[PDB]
């Protein structure tokens, strides 16, 4: 089988590009975000097509996070995306430690369908003091619900060009209406489906000029769907 590998140097002081995942903070922590992991093994995909992400209509399929990644306050910490052709599989590592691990795979015929759905609203601050009392210290950066409804199961999300904070609001809206009491974070995910072409087609502009996207988490079918991105069979664990 054919072979793909990349590294990541994730630094997150104040003048490198990734500074804003010091907005990702976590009971006094920064962490690397679920959809940090999930961005960087797209690109790797996507690298060894010859093709860019916007190009890469996307499947993942049972996603295992065996450990949190800490990040450094200085320097940097090195993330190896590995990618197998034959089994679809993929591995992150950090300093030779198993990181995640799951499939992940080019979607051939995008059904659009996917991101449709049959057809009392809490404010953006409102939102994140509710989070911040559950437990999650979310910075600027990562604060992309615009507003949501008091159940959690719908709601508006800024997008921003960046995938990682995007899908991470997707997350975010999902503990929104969950009867969890404290702080949880993700262990595995069933499956993620991305099709970029249907994200651009459902991306709005409000009045004031930001680019939106509508976001709804079922219950019943256990998702959650806004602009180009499925998510399907999100669990999660308490952490201190």
């Amino acid at each position: 089988s054919n072979a793909s590998a990349a590294i990541y140097n994730i630094d997150t002081s104040s003048e490198s590009p990734d500074h804003y995942l010091v907005d990702h903070t976590l009971d006094g922590r920064v962490l690397f975000p679920a959809t940090g992991y999930l961005s960087i093994v797209w690109k790797t995909l996507a690298r060894a097509l010859g093709l860019g992400v916007e190009q890469l209509p996307v499947v993942f399929e049972d996603v295992v996070l065996h450990q949190a990644t800490i990040l450094p306050k200085t320097g940097t910490v090195s993330l190896e995306v590995r990618l197998l052709e034959a089994s679809r599989a993929f591995e992150v590592s950090e300093n030779g430690n198993l990181v995640v691990s799951g499939k992940v795979y080019q979607w051939d015929d995008p059904d659009p369908r996917l991101f449709d759905h049959p057809e009392l609203f809490l404010a953006q601050a409102e939102v994140y003091k509710e989070l911040r009392l559950r437990g999650y210290d979310y910075g600027p950066h990562f604060q992309g619900i615009l507003e949501a409804s008091l159940e959690g199961d719908s709601g508006r999300l800024l997008w921003k060009d960046n995938w990682v904070s995007f899908m991470d609001t997707m997350l975010q809206m999902s503990i929104l209406g969950s009867a969890k009491h404290g702080l949880y974070l993700p262990t595995r995910v069933t499956a993620i489906h991305i099709d970029p072409a249907t994200h651009r087609q459902k991306l709005y502009t409000l009045q004031d000029k930001a680019q939106v996207a509508d976001v709804v988490v079922s219950r019943w079918l256990r998702v959650t769907v806004a602009g180009g991105v499925h998510i399907s069979g999100l669990h999660t664990e308490s952490a201190p």
